[PDB]
Order: structure tokens, then sequence, then C-alpha cells
DNA sequence: GCGAAACGTCGTGAGACAGTTCCG
DNA sequence: CGGAACTGTCTCACGACGTTTCGC
């Protein structure tokens, strides 16, 4: 858990509204609590050949790891305890997807109760809505509405 | 001759390497002395759901303008003496367009000079060849040799 | 049972030039 | 005759999720 240099968040917050990503998902599991996997993630995507950025990232955030993917790679940081620490120092200079960054920061918050009670998941189980509302979503596969099809 | 606030160009930096682009060309033009006009553009690109950020940058740096391709947008900047003292500020922060930007800068300094003997022009064609190395270069033509045929 | 890397993919939403006017 | 406006689009470079894997 640390704080970064103020200017350091300035310019990662314009680099992560141009070419990042803050996503938030119900992956479907069997060994979890209700059938659904919580899962939340921070990335930023660039051409292989700068990959260098990326990487340069891993060191400065102090976590995350960095993947290839044929003509890309990808920063992705998903420790949600860190994550929040991050998204926490970050949020206020977001222009682009302020919003869907705090419903992350807002859900992790709230994520030990989550396994509780079925109308208190699907409660958390719609910022997950949100958020992906307010992003270019183009291929989802999995809503609330889903696991509210959670009747057994 | 603005400056601008430190706040405003940390984060604009980190937008322009994201979702920016800092082109230079050799429009060949009938006109003008070699038949060929140097070009410098400034730009940054948008989903046209997410113009009034183009906007607000517009009232942000001053100068420029926004234009619409369908379903994508940009701001455009060719100014030279706007784009002279824009460019100088942002370029402390940029971080991997950085260089190109500077090359744009000098050739803005020789572009005068830079018609006089055909020799010192094809110098600065070079600047521009350079250039075009640093970025995702796909669909160019005209090049600094593309211009020996003026030499004749 | 949990959270966490590790691995794969659709369909763009951006980017890096080319062309051809329009003033003055 | 130099310089922006208006304008046209080819080719990726991304963003945004999807099934796997599994010990702590």
């Amino acid at each position: 858990n640390t704080k970064y240099n103020k200017e350091f968040l300035l310019y990662l917050a314009g680099f992560v509204d141009g070419d990042g990503s803050i996503i938030a998902q119900i992956k479907p599991n069997q060994s979890h609590k209700f059938k659904h996997q919580l899962s939340l993630t921070f990335q930023v995507t660039e051409k292989t050949q700068r990959r260098w950025f990326l990487d340069k990232l891993v060191d400065e955030i102090g976590v995350g790891y960095v993947r290839d993917r044929g003509s890309v790679s990808d920063y992705i940081l998903s420790e949600i305890k860190p994550l929040h620490n991050f998204l926490t120092q970050l949020q206020p200079f977001l222009k682009l997807k302020q919003k869907q960054a705090n419903l992350v920061l807002k859900i992790i918050e709230q994520l030990p109760s989550a396994k509780e009670s079925p109308d208190k998941f699907l409660e958390v189980c719609t910022w997950v809505d949100q958020i992906a509302a307010l992003n270019d979503s183009k291929t989802r596969k999995t809503t609330s509405e889903t696991v509210r099809a959670v009747l057994d």
C-alpha cells in the first residue's frame, strides 16, 4: 500500500483515458459461493514493440504483470486490495472513466458482504452492469440477469 | 503566445500518447516551387460520442478545430505559429511521441530556408521521413526519394 | 470454497498518411 | 505561390470481455 507521485497519476490518468480500460466482470464459476466469480480488472494495452512502456508500469506501479498476445501486449492489475489503493489516488485525475472507476472502487469496499445474501449479492452484481454500460461493450455474455436465474 | 497550466499538459500528454497522433507530410501540390507542400498536423481522435471532450480541448488549447468522420471525430491543429507554441510546452511531457514532436518543431524552424536550395529542402523531407518512421506508418507514398524528380 | 495468474478472441475505434480545394 | 480547409480511407492497434487452471 503506497501513494504515488501526483505527476505520475496525472499523466497515467491521461494514458488510461486514451488506450486504457477499467473492466468489471461476473465470471461464472463452480468452486465459488453462488456459482460465479466477482472479478475486477484494470489494464492498459499497446503494440508489442512498445511493450517497454507497459513493463515500466509494472516497475513504477509496483504490482501487476504484462502479457503477450500476438501483435499486442497488456498490463494487468487485479490484486483487489492494491487495486483499491491504486484506483484511489487516480480516480480523481480521470475525465472519461472516473465514473466506472469508483464503482469498481465502491464494490471491493463491499465484497465481503457479497457472498452473504442473494439479494445482497445481486446488489453488487448490478454495478457491474453499470460500468459495463459506461464502457464500449460489444461482446458481453453474462449479466446480473443470467445470475438472477440462479433459481434452484 | 499563451502559456499553459502544468496540470493540463501533464494530462494531455498522457492522452496524446494514448489516442493521439503527430503527423507530417509531403502533399504533392502543383503550385508551390518544387510542387510539394510540407504539412504538419497535431490531432486527437475520439468516438463522436465523446466529442464534448474534443471541444473543451479547442477551448482549453485556445486554437484549432473539430471535424466529423461519421463514427469517429478529430481535434485538428495545423497553424504553424500556434502549433509551435503548443508542441513546445507539451514536449517535455510526452513519452512515446516526444521525439516525433521535436522533429516537427525542428522542421517548423527551417520551413523558410527550407525552400531555398533544392537540397536544403530534401534535408527537411528527411526530417519528415524520420517522423513517419517513428509512427505506425501503413499507407505512405511521397517520400524524400519520390521527390528525386526535382533535381531533374 | 476463494482470488488470481494464465490463455484465447471478436470487431472495432481509433491513427498515419493521400487528395484536392480556397483564400489572399 | 505558400497555407490552411474540406475531405477520403486503408490497416491495423487496440479496448473489452471469454473460457482455463488451482493451489492457498
